[PDB]
């Protein structure tokens, strides 16, 4: 469920498998998808700086330089048989069809789709764990391999009464 920023960050820095962690704004800058002077609404700009993303490797060079619903469906289809991605939750995939994300449909992500371009956006949701600020110091993962999949590997524990 919802997580506090400092908790998300401490968990993320502890996971050695995730070598890359940044806020979205800086990633878009490094990949040159946007530049310092790009015209950005304050809401969207606040969305870029508060959104946190993580990947196993540094994919900046890889990302250098249609409805949102459709792009997301295609993205999910690209997952193949892989499992445990946030976007797959409560989803069933059969061939090119997906049946059954509220945040991913927002204007923020639609603007993100237009800046990334169709192809890169599709892979973005796969290569990155994406955490968005839902409320005051309240983060939610909206895409990528479920964080729990990594914590579990980093900190392997058989049994416990509870560990949120």
């Amino acid at each position: 469920m919802l997580t506090r920023k400092e908790d998300l960050l401490t968990v993320l820095k502890q996971i050695s498998a995730l070598k890359y962690v940044s806020n979205l704004y800086e990633f878009l800058l490094a990949t040159e998808k946007i530049v310092q002077t790009s015209e950005l609404d304050t809401q969207f700009q606040e969305f870029l700086t508060t959104t946190i993303i993580a990947s196993e490797q540094n994919l900046v060079e890889n990302y250098k330089q249609m409805t949102i619903k459709q792009v997301i469906d295609d993205s999910i289809i690209l997952l193949g048989n892989k499992q445990n991605y946030v976007q797959q939750i409560g989803t069933t995939t059969i061939g090119f069809y997906v049946e059954y994300r509220q945040t991913l449909y927002s204007s923020n992500f639609r603007n993100l789709l237009n800046i990334f371009g169709e192809e890169d956006f599709k892979y973005f949701l796969i290569d990155f764990l994406v955490f968005t600020k839902v409320e005051q110091n309240g983060y939610l993962q909206v895409a990528g391999v479920c964080l729990n999949q990594y914590f579990s590997v980093q900190v392997k524990q058989k049994k416990w009464y509870k560990n949120n």
